[PDB]
């Protein structure tokens, strides 16, 4: 079990370059491979969710090259759906962002395919999105437990009325509003009820329409996408940075800063989480924003009573931030904080309270009492990169942590130490 210590940060000031954006990144991969076209991305993230998905794009036959630090890619579209034969396994880690859209593109025409993954991504489920591309004409197998991958893909979905269930991962609407612009059939997909994490939807969207297609959005309740269609490269196309890598350099300052910029995403940024600045504006810090920059200067810190569903990523940062902050602080709706690389909810109250805090898990939703002064830890992180990301600020006070499995963060962030160590200051 390998593991790193921290020391005490005195202070945080600085700028940092934002790695790219996973969400994007991965969005911006399957369109490319499946427009007409080269696209060039630049500021293409390299970490290991990308990494699965490039690796799946090779598998499937697409063609792309990558700069030296595979943050440049130019991808050779296949102009249309990718196929392939023979239930060819396509490995994808941990990453939601490359399963969940797979398992719905790789369902146009015929294939044979199989979608798995870790141990933990036979645990996230996907039922969800099954049920719907199965009323669009999926023929899709689960191998092990039902209603989570890996999953048998044999084609079949030409479109048509299809319901989706919203309530737990707004990736099931993702994979499902990337897929049928290429189905033969005009599609409707009916929201059954409540959808979370509504901002991802907009990112997809937002990609879609850079692919060159558009979707008709009957308030989040309806989608109608016409059948036929199909993406085209836009070119050269500029990743965001990643909002969520963000959050943890911006919560650094809002408690030990010190101004921290992070560069890459701006006030025009297409990512929910760059919402995350305005909780830490609500706490007591002070935010500046830019064209292509936010930053974050330290006032006070207090506690805050919110929903957090519109950011459930970033929000885990809010958590560990409030040991630094006066009050008890309480973060809602986050139920689905429970169906990811782990149960976040039951790690995220046991590690809080190994370093002092008294914590409340709700059903959905963290209560948190910050101790007078914190306590030295050794931090589990359960295979979850933002574990390891979110307890690192445990740091930025007078006791040292040590982090279990560091090399987690490497997800979406491969350098996060690295990165985190250029904004700590002795003085
Ligand atoms: C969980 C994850 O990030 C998820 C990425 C994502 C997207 O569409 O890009 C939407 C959210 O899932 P949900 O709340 O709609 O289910 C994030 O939590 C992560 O980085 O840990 P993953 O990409 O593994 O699903």
């Amino acid at each position: 079990m390998e593991s790193l210590t921290l020391q005490p940060i005195a202070r945080v000031d600085g700028t940092i370059n934002l790695p790219g954006s996973k969400s994007v990144s991965n969005r911006a991969l399957l369109l490319a491979a499946l427009a007409h076209g080269k696209t060039v991305l630049t500021n293409l993230l390299d970490s290991d969710d990308v990494r699965h998905m490039l690796n799946a794009l090779t598998a499937l036959g697409v063609s792309y090259t990558l700069s030296a630090d595979r943050t440049r890619c130019e991808i050779i579209g296949n102009g249309g759906p990718l196929h392939a034969e023979g239930a060819l396994e396509l490995f994808l880690g941990n990453a939601g962002t490359a399963m969940r859209p797979l398992a719905a593109a790789l369902c146009l025409g015929s294939n044979d395919i199989v979608l798995t993954g870790e141990p933990r991504m036979k645990e996230r489920p996907i039922g969800h999105l099954v049920d719907a591309l199965r009323l669009g004409g999926a023929k899709i197998t689960y191998l092990e437990q039902e209603n989570y991958p890996p999953l048998r893909l044999q084609g079949g979905f030409t479109g048509g009325n299809v319901d989706v269930d919203g309530s737990v991962s707004s990736q099931f609407l993702t994979a499902l509003l990337m897929t049928a612009p290429l189905a033969p059939e005009d599609t409707v997909i009916r929201i059954k009820g409540d959808l979370v994490s509504k901002p991802y939807i907009d990112i997809t969207l937002n990609l879609m329409k850079t692919f060159g297609v558009e979707i008709e959005n009957q308030h989040y309740q309806q989608f109608v996408v016409k059948g036929g269609q199909s993406y085209q490269s836009p070119g050269t196309y500029l990743v965001e940075g990643d909002a969520s890598s963000a959050s943890y350099f911006l919560a650094a300052a809002a408690i030990k800063g010190g101004t921290v910029k992070v560069t890459g995403i701006g006030r025009n940024s297409m990512q929910g989480d760059i919402r995350f600045a305005d909780v830490l504006e609500k706490m007591g810090a002070t935010i500046c924003w830019g064209d292509d920059y936010i930053s974050c200067t330290r006032g006070e810190l207090n506690a805050i009573d919110m929903d957090m569903n519109h950011i459930p990523d970033a929000a885990m940062t809010i958590a560990t931030a409030a040991l630094f902050a006066k009050g008890t602080t309480t973060l809602r709706n986050i139920y689905n904080w429970r169906v990811k690389e782990t149960d976040r909810l039951f790690a995220m109250a046991t590690e809080l309270r190994k370093v002092g805090a008294e914590v409340e898990e709700g059903h959905d939703y963290i209560r948190i009492t910050p101790p007078e002064k914190l306590n030295f830890a050794e931090i589990a992180t359960y295979n979850d990169h933002r574990m390891a990301m979110c307890f690192s600020l445990v740091a930025l006070s007078d006791t040292p942590v040590t982090i279990l499995d560091p090399k987690c963060t490497a997800k979406t962030f491969p350098d996060y130490f690295e990165q985190l160590a250029r904004i700590s200051q002795a003085a």
